[PDB]
RNA sequence: CAUGGUUGUCGUCAGCUCGUGUCGUGAGAUGUUGGGUUAAGUCCCGCAACGAGCGCAACCCUUAAGCUUAGUUGCCAUCA
């Protein structure tokens, strides 16, 4: 549960933003400024994560699944790596508006990935005029770079892991309007009353990232 | 100038809309905008939009060249 504070700050998550960007909302989890960056209090960071982590394995438990999202390509592969490491759903490209209030159009487009694999396997991917062999390949591109992560979903998740609550602001719009509890990392300038269980660690670094969402992949890990 | 049916017209112009979702107290908006492109909301990239329908293509006829079948009532090369 609990991230020794050397793993943070080697990792880069005690690094905030600049004192320009800064909302000051965030002023409880700020720890003073260094070359004008707003340093995130390590100590308040652990706490926090141990919190959503004992969450998330309430909702592992429970049997719900955590919608993994950070379209930011930093976070990209590290919302894709530790969503498959637990099994869960994983979003890395354009977050579709309404893909969970508009379930009733989406559901349609995410079961056209499993019939588009259907077609090539009971052979009228093999009988077609030619412009529409590439036109019917050019349909199943597009749906697997977006519901390549979620095509196994089936009703909205339970939880939704959030990598930048600012960045990707029409997924959190979707969750607080259908009462979605969203886990997210907060580095500066984020409105830490958009979400629930919040993670105020570094948004940017590469490995920052990772780390805190192989400890939220551990949380489901420990209670499936 | 009660009408069915038929027709011209803008104009073969490329537009006209819908479902679900989202924003807006509301009329309304979005998609149908932006970066390019096309004869064409033609197509791509992105984008609170995701998908559709009537539209535009294509599909259908004729024409332009070729290959099989066919030899009359078509044709006349090898020959009289």
């Amino acid at each position: 549960a609990v991230i020794s504070m050397k793993q943070l700050l080697e990792a880069g998550v005690h690094f905030g933003h600049q004192t320009r960007r800064w909302n000051p909302k965030m002023k409880k989890y700020i720890f003073t400024e260094r070359n004008g960056i707003y340093i995130i209090d390590l100590q308040k960071t652990v706490k926090k994560v141990d919190e959503a982590y004992n969450f998330l394995k309430q909702v592992s438990e429970d049997g719900g699944q955590v919608l993994f999202v950070g379209t930011k390509k930093q976070a990209q592969e590290s919302v894709k790596s530790e969503a498959e490491r637990a099994g869960q759903f994983y979003i890395n490209q354009r977050w579709l508006g309404g893909l969970l209030t508009n379930y009733k159009t989406i559901s349609k487009r995410i079961k056209r990935i499993s019939e588009i694999e259907k077609m090539e396997e009971d052979g009228l991917f093999e009988v077609l005029p030619k412009k529409e062999v590439v036109e019917l390949k050019k349909e199943y591109d597009r749906l697997i770079k977006f519901l390549g992560g979620i095509r196994d979903m089936k009703s909205m998740p339970q939880a939704l892991f959030v990598v930048d609550p600012r960045k990707e602001r029409n997924a959190i719009a979707e969750a607080r309007k259908l009462n979605i509890p969203i886990v997210g990392i907060v580095d500066t300038n984020c409105d830490p009353d958009e979400i629930d269980y919040v993670i105020p660690a570094n948004d940017d670094a590469i490995r920052a990232v990772k780390l805190l969402t192989a400890k939220m992949a551990d949380a489901i890990l420990e209670g499936q």
